[PDB]
DNA sequence: GCTGATGCGTC
DNA sequence: GTCGGACTG
DNA sequence: CAGTCCGACGACGCATCAGC
């Protein structure tokens, strides 16, 4: 019975403690208990091992149902690239659940934004009983239902889910859809689980497995490290190919231990980018450099393209996440024959686009960059124009670069391309390890507009294998190089409830500079981090008393999300931010700027309160209007 | 056929 | 993109 | 002490669908 089912038990044996019958379809139920005894925990080492315990029962019970239990584990339709898409909202799903529970938008809706969690307010002859294969297709149906109508088709789906569930089934269901599943574990620790239970217990083997425990004998800190040898193996995979549709049936065919040799690099299929750890400044990037040579670079404020040319001739760009963004860039593709050398026959490339002023001749902002049509390649309709940043090379004319120094790999990537003004050129480095000398390239680097300074090491822990390091690459931003950024002191004028952790207190808040020619004030900005959980405990008391049922006269909130609470406005805090722009949504320094928009804030963080300082006080719409007019 | 509201991805 | 907190090394 | 990893939270602008 799998309402009784326990993955976080003791000496758990696969087939004895499974909760199925062998050959049969894993139950929902199953994935659902798992689910519950994983948040009931907190160690992540002790989740990954109960996860561990229902993806060896699928392994050797019903081998076919892996994938679908790992992406509901996920909370994912499929590859990166297929991009899937739930469409449900909040509120469908919100609509969908008070249709199903029998209540009224409003009662569920309340509930809901309370108690910071959907899958509560979630929970005659009841369907047969919730397979995890069929809830994951029925999820890949709401998304593939798009165009007119479909929401009520959409909904149709969920109150089926829903009147189907049968224990705490609804809870997680509703969190899924929600895009709130709060599990604790997500892609390294599914991988992780995986890793594990495919080590422990084999695919391949007739039922039941001879062979159940391959730990069995190991002492503890034995079985760790070995655990932990098998996990790099999927883990770096997964990495270079990191799509479970490929990686899935490989490994059920093949084994860990010879998965690679199955499923390689290859131009067409994104790869998981390398990644970059934030720096306090110089100081400390040369002592973790402190024996490794390293080169300096301009971070670029553009969107990051990988590039593919497939031997073939076609060529195909993604995003940060995998995402296919051919179709973004036209204009791209067919500067791609004058960006190589006629030898090589293909390539994947590590690059930045970045909005270009054909005209000017400049770089442009990254809103510019933002304003391109997503879909359509109707190259002539391009307004914005691009300029891609090379900086990385993964692959080149058949063979893959990922185990080779950055080094050898820049060379080759200055050795085979070939550059042009404005449309394709090469990322300015520098090679130094000088303090000054650095600082300079620091400064020039927001001098020629970039967020300012990528640092990578050169041939010392320098590929581009990320399942050893993904962050392997630090950034020195403007921000505390330079000493403190772009700082202001707000109103806060509103709370916003919050969910999950911040459940139960509030979330976040509603901020306002101070405009004196209207003598009100402005909604700058909302605010959502920089405090510890502490401070937001005390923030979360004080505020409290000072909610009103309405606005005063002097707030000005407009196209901005209406405070789930309004504030009585006396709190002014001190926030930091990266940058600032004009806001289609925020009064604040509206005509200052923009006849039209107002500015905010980028990147805007909590920092401490000023305790001293009254609203009026706080800082001024035509100061915050002087701040983005220093920007340029 | 248009408007507003929100999805969903970019940072 | 930004951020803290629990847990491991 | 440091580094992992997960999930709270930001402003924006194109895309999409409901309701008119
Ligand atoms: O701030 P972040 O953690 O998102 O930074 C990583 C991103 O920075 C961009 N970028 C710009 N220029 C470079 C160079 N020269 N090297 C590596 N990354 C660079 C990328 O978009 C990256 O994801």
């Amino acid at each position: 019975d799998p309402s009784g089912y326990n993955p976080a038990k003791n000496n758990y044996h696969p087939v004895e403690d499974a909760c199925w019958k062998p050959g049969q379809k894993v139950p929902y139920l199953a994935v659902a208990r798992t689910f519950e005894k994983i948040e009931e925990v907190s160690a992540r080492l002790r989740m990954v091992e109960t996860l561990s315990n229902l993806l060896r029962s699928v392994v050797a019970l019903s081998p076919p149902d892996l994938l679908p239990v790992l992406y509901l584990s996920l909370n994912h339709l499929g590859p990166p690239q297929q991009g899937l898409e739930l469409g449900v909202g909040d509120g469908v799903l919100l609509k969908a659940v008070a249709q199903a529970t029998g209540r009224q938008l409003e009662s569920v809706r309340a509930e809901a934004a309370e108690k910071g969690d959907v899958g509560l307010v979630a929970e005659m002859l009841p369907p047969p009983p919730l397979t995890a294969s069929g809830v994951f297709s029925k999820f890949r149906d709401i998304a593939r239902l798009t165009g007119s109508a479909s929401t009520a088709k959409k909904i149709d789906i969920i109150k089926g889910l829903f009147v189907a569930c049968r224990h705490s089934e609804a809870r997680f269901i509703a969190r899924s859809l929600s895009g709130r599943l709060r599990l604790g574990l997500a892609e390294q620790s599914v991988l992780a689980a995986l890793s594990q239970a495919v080590s422990l217990t084999p695919p391949g083997q007739e039922f039941p497995p001879a062979m159940v425990d391959a730990g069995k004998g190991k002492t503890a800190e034995a079985r760790k490290t070995w655990l932990e040898e098998q996990g790099m193996i999927l883990k770096q995979t997964f990495c270079e190919v990191p799509d479970l549709d490929r990686i899935i049936p490989v490994l059920l065919e093949h084994g860990l231990e010879r998965l690679p040799e199955h499923c390689k690099l290859s131009p067409g299929i994104p790869l998981k980018p390398m990644l970059a750890h934030p720096t306090r400044g110089i100081s400390e990037v040369l002592k973790r450099f402190e024996e490794a040579a390293f080169t300096c670079e301009y971070k670029y404020d553009g969107q990051r393209a990988q590039i593919h040319a497939l031997e073939g001739g076609e060529v195909k760009i993604f995003s940060r996440n995998q995402e296919d963004n051919t179709g973004k860039y036209p204009d791209i593709i067919s500067r791609i024959p004058k960006i190589k050398l006629p030898s090589v026959t293909s390539f994947i490339l590590d690059t930045e686009a970045v909005a270009w002023d054909r005209e000017k001749k400049q770089i442009q902002p990254f809103q510019v960059l933002t304003t391109r049509k997503r879909k359509e390649v109707d190259a002539s309709e391009i307004q914005v124009q691009v300029c891609l940043y090379a900086f990385d090379l993964i692959y080149l004319n058949g063979e893959s670069l990922v185990r080779e120094p950055l080094s050898r790999r820049r060379q080759l990537l200055r050795e085979n391309f070939v550059e042009t003004e404005g449309e394709f050129v090469f990322a300015t480095s520098l090679d130094t390890k000088d303090i000054e000398q650095i600082a300079e390239f620091l400064e020039q680097s927001v001098k020629d507009s970039c967020e300012g300074l990528m640092v990578k090491t050169l041939d010392v822990d320098a590929t581009y294998e990320i399942a050893k390091r993904s962050h392997n690459w630090l950034k020195l931003k403007k921000d505390y190089l330079d000493g403190v950024g772009d700082t202001l002191d707000l109103v806060v004028i509103g709370a916003y409830l919050g969910r999950g952790k911040r459940a139960g207190r509030y979330g976040g808040f509603l901020l306002a500079s101070y405009d004196e020619d209207s003598e009100e004030l402005q909604a700058i900005c909302k605010l959502g981090t920089g405090f510890s959980d502490e401070e937001l405990e005390e923030h979360h008391q004080s505020l409290k008393a000072l909610v009103l049922p309405s606005p005063r006269p002097y707030v000005r909130i407009d196209g901005a999300v209406i405070p789930d609470h309004w504030l009585d406005p006396s709190a002014v805090w001190e926030v930091k931010c990266a940058d600032l722009s004009l806001s289609p949504i925020y009064p604040a320094a509206r005509g200052l700027v923009d006849s039209d928009k107002g500015i905010s804030l980028r990147f805007p963080r909590f920092i401490r309160v000023r305790e001293d300082k009254q609203p009026e006080q706080a800082t001024t719409s035509a100061q915050v209007a002087c701040l983005y007019r220093k920007q340029s």
